[PDB]
C-alpha cells in the first residue's frame, strides 16, 4: 500500500475510463496502433518517430512496465502529440483528440498525494 502503487491504481482507473463506452464516440481512433498502409498515410512513420496508442498503454500497465504515474502520463500525452503533429488542425481526428485529452487532464489532476 505504497505511494507509487496508489498513484498507479489512479492511472489504471483513468485508462479503464478512456476505454469505456461513455467516451467511445471520440476515443475509437486511439484504441489500436495507426495502420499507416491501410489508411494510405505513406509518410506517417517518416514524421512520427514514436507511435503510441491505448492498447500499447494497456499492455505496458498489465506487464508492470510503468514504475510511476509520470511514465504513464508521458505515453498518453505522446499519443495526443503525435495526432497534433501529423494531422491538419481542422481534421475530425484532432477535435476527437482534444475532447479525450480534456477527459484525461481533468482526472489526472485529481491524483492522490
Ligand atoms: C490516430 N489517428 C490518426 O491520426 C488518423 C489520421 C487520419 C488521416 O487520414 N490523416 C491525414 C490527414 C490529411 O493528410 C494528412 C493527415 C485518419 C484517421 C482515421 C482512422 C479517422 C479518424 C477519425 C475520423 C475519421 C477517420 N486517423
Amino acid at each position: 500500500m505504497g505511494k507509487l502503487s496508489e498513484q498507479l491504481k489512479h492511472c489504471n482507473g483513468i485508462l479503464k475510463e478512456l476505454l469505456s463506452k461513455k467516451h467511445a464516440a471520440y476515443a475509437w481512433p486511439f484504441y489500436k496502433p495507426v495502420d499507416a498502409s491501410a489508411l494510405g498515410l505513406h509518410d506517417y512513420h517518416d514524421i512520427i518517430k514514436h507511435p503510441m496508442d491505448l492498447s500499447t498503454v494497456k499492455r505496458k500497465m498489465e506487464n508492470r512496465d510503468y514504475r510511476d504515474a509520470q511514465e504513464f502520463a508521458a505515453d498518453v500525452r505522446l499519443m495526443f502529440s503525435n495526432c497534433y503533429k501529423y494531422n491538419p488542425p481542422d481534421h475530425d481526428v484532432v477535435a476527437m483528440a482534444r475532447k479525450l485529452q480534456d477527459v484525461f487532464e481533468f482526472r489526472y489532476a485529481k491524483m492522490p498525494d
